[PDB]
């Protein structure tokens, strides 16, 4: 025939057992058409394997032949395909039969099997007339234990496992290869012309590597340097076929008698005009040298074709860096002398990394001259409230009970909501800000946010961005507030979460957020009256104006931080405001539950404990209702004073930070893993230096 | 890495930086953008920097007018015991 064959639909799909692994390894498998459009294959794969778009396209080309590679090569780059598959969600195309390279990445998928969690898209494109079971398929939407062992006297390859999925090229040819090759490159033009979710405008970036092949991959990466956007190529030195001598030409390129190696068919046999193209196209391809050349690492070789292979914009560099969440190349390789920022560009980013948890590139954009003070805008801080791209949180339940549960669908968040929440949260005796007249009337009619670390601060708290909230408590002023606050909310919320229909661990996260911040209090506390004992005494008294004028003791109490309260300085607080019986009174309380003279023996240290921390706390409280705000709950203070108040709590802070990294890095354990490390990359690098020896 | 505080004497000609604006007021803490524009010719003020000492020379954005007032600050110091 003519290639005249008959269009029956087809009756396999589903997920095949591969019997004779050691490790369990499920891969949906669906036999297709080479006639059907790439469009139905990505709806299969986004629908019936519910797969979302990678941040990175993989093409994977190698020998036929399979081939062997030199050793102490194949493990450093099984590690480092495995760190950018992982690190970055990205796909990975190949055949899928044990043959040639398939098998090297195979085994380096069954290697990151017994180092880490996670799953690796991986997709083989095989065609269906090569696999020796062709049979043992008849079966659809059923899972078919196939058996990993084959014979060479078969000569059909049987599939490679460790795949996450399977696509079967049915053309009608058998034993013959050649079908899935068209359908594998338009995949690869359609998926590349889909847009990635960011707003630059990109596609999906999508790189090759390059390792052994043949003849025929010299003309796959001539497709690709001249596709439209070139498509990089990435090769490796230790192959030794045409990748090699691909290299070789690249090396010193554009004397011509090298090229013969008798590989092929005589001097007859000549691809000088091809081999003259793919070196003319040189600029975007990249190889790597085993430590003759830098990038060692196969993830920033790949990393760096990746970015500059399409020569983009600098803040479209740093979108794609922020998708990819890998803050070391924005550092290195965006962030040089001379970057020309556009205007505004900085801004954009910020936003883009707060909706995404980036913290690392909130960072780094704070490092890079960018001022919160000159950033947030209401609707800077509408769209942080109104945002769907992150964790989740219970808060849109709290706004509808507020608003009395007359929602209506998609409703745009004011934050005279979130103001009213907050006063629901904390109680009737707070004032929020929004709450005063000046806000609303500011408000309603749509300049600057004088201090923006407190909502930022209560947006972490209450969208539930924990890494953000830490990062973000460490600044500013007022931070002993701060944490009160933050751990009233917390509990707060936590109450709220384990009151409703909730999973519970919501609850105990923000119990546990909560005792942080108590602790963080608790210890900065500890750093006050360590520096100065009336400095510390002062910064309990003064009001706050910001804070619903209110002073870090009531919050404290309100917050119920017993422990706080036990403090050496908060104690003579209560003085200048019965030492032994009255802790014995109630000690009394909690023995009326209950030989005994054992069992009250043996039930005495907690009791006590908890009977001094409980009089110890509760000193307040008589003390205030014997009392009852010139004195006595507030102390009113200059506006100097408050700036040695402020400068005095930023320098006990940054001291208490410090003298924590001190501890943290003297301990022994932290000594020993260093040192450990430091040793195990001696050893390998001494073994490279005794390698070469030139006698 | 460590605490502690150094003294560190920027004396330049005072019509160099961009900003020689938005510093004319007396005896108020005005804050200092250290975002540079590429498009100036005009290069800020290095950043930790203890204390600035600025000359002012009649024109601006020149070098050539603080040599000599350094020398003699040198100088003036060798005076001193």
């Amino acid at each position: 025939i003519s290639k005249h064959t008959q269009l029956s639909p087809t009756d396999a799909f589903g997920t095949i057992e591969f019997q004779g692994g050691g490790h369990s390894n499920k891969a949906m498998y669906v036999r297709v058409s080479f006639d059907t459009k790439p469009d139905l294959l990505l709806h299969l794969m986004t629908k019936e394997w519910q797969l979302e778009l990678p941040k990175l396209l993989i093409s994977v080309h190698g020998g036929l032949q399979n081939f062997e590679l030199q050793p102490k090569l194949k493990q450093v780059f099984g590690k480092g395909l495995i760190k950018a598959a992982m690190t970055t969600g990205a796909w990975i195309f190949t055949g899928g039969v044990n043959t040639g390279v398939i098998r090297h990445v195979g085994d380096a998928l069954k290697d990151h099997a017994s180092k880490s969690r996670g799953k690796i898209c991986t997709i083989g494109i095989a065609p269906w007339g090569i696999v020796e079971n062709q049979e043992d398929l008849i079966g659809r939407d059923v899972v078919r234990p196939y058996q990993t062992m084959s014979n060479p006297m078969s000569k059909l390859t049987v599939l490679n496992s460790m795949h996450s999925h399977f696509i079967l090229a049915d053309n009608g040819t058998t034993g013959k290869y050649g079908a899935e090759v068209k359908l594998r490159r338009q995949l690869e033009k359609h998926i590349s012309l889909q847009k990635i979710n960011t707003r630059i405008g990109q596609g999906v970036p999508v790189v090759a590597l390059i390792v052994e092949g043949g003849p025929n991959v010299i003309s796959i990466v001539l497709e690709y340097l001249r596709d439209t956007p070139p498509v990089p190529v990435v090769v490796c030195d230790g192959s030794g076929r045409a990748s090699d001598i691909l290299a070789f030409g690249h090396k010193y390129s554009e004397v011509t008698i090298q090229k013969t190696f008798t590989y092929t068919r005589t001097q007859a046999q000549h691809l000088f005009i091809i081999l003259m193209e793919c070196m003319k196209k040189k600029e975007l391809i990249t190889v790597f040298r085993m430590g003759s050349e830098g990038h060692q690492d196969i993830d920033l070789a790949i990393l760096t074709a990746l970015l500059k292979g399409a020569n983009a914009s600098a803040p479209d560099q740093l979108s794609l860096a922020l998708a990819w969440n890998r803050v070391d190349i924005a550092r290195s390789q965006i962030f040089i002398y001379g970057q020309q920022w556009p205007v505004g560009s900085l801004e954009q980013a910020m936003l883009d990394a707060l909706v995404l948890d980036r913290v690392d590139f909130v960072k780094l954009l704070i490092e890079n001259g960018v001022s919160m003070h000159r950033f947030l805008t209401i609707s800077r801080l509408e769209e942080l409230y109104n945002t769907r791209h992150g964790p989740s949180n219970t808060l849109y339940h709290l706004v509808r009970d507020v608003k009395k549960g007359n929602l209506p669908p998609d409703y745009r968040i004011s934050l005279i909501d979130i103001g009213l929440v907050i006063e629901y949260l904390m109680g009737g005796a707070y004032r929020c800000n929004y709450t005063r007249k000046r806000f609303r009337t500011l408000y309603h009619n749509l300049n600057h946010f004088p201090f923006p670390f407190h909502e930022l601060m209560v947006w972490a708290v209450l969208m539930k961005r924990q890494k953000m909230a830490l990062f973000f408590w460490q600044h500013g002023e007022e931070a002993m507030a701060k944490a009160l606050v933050a751990c009233k909310l917390c509990k707060a919320m936590a109450h709220e979460a384990s009151e409703n229909d909730m999973v519970d661990d919501i609850s105990q996260e923000l119990n546990h957020n909560s005792r942080d911040f108590g602790q963080l209090a608790v210890e900065l506390l500890d750093q006050s009256y360590k520096q100065d004992e009336q400095l510390a005494m002062k910064l309990l008294t003064y009001e706050l104006k910001n804070w619903s004028n209110a002073t870090c003791l009531q919050l404290a109490v309100a917050a119920k931080h017993r422990d706080f309260i036990a403090h050496t300085c908060s104690q003579m607080l209560l003085t200048d405001m019965n030492k032994y019986l009255g802790p014995y009174v109630m000690m009394i309380g909690k023995m009326m539950i209950d030989l005994l003279i054992a069992v009250f023996n043996n039930t005495f240290f907690e009791v006590k404990s908890i009977s001094n921390q409980v009089w110890k706390f509760q000193r307040y409280q008589l003390i205030m209702t014997f009392h009852e705000r010139d004195y006595g709950l507030k102390l009113f203070i200059t506006d100097d004073e408050l700036k040695k108040v402020h400068d005095f709590e930023e320098q006990c802070i940054e001291e208490y930070f410090r003298e924590k990294d001190d501890r943290f890095n003297s301990s022994n354990d932290e000594r020993i893993r260093v040192t450990s490390e430091r040793v195990e990359n001696m050893s390998m690098r001494l073994e490279e230096v005794n390698e070469r020896e030139h006698s």
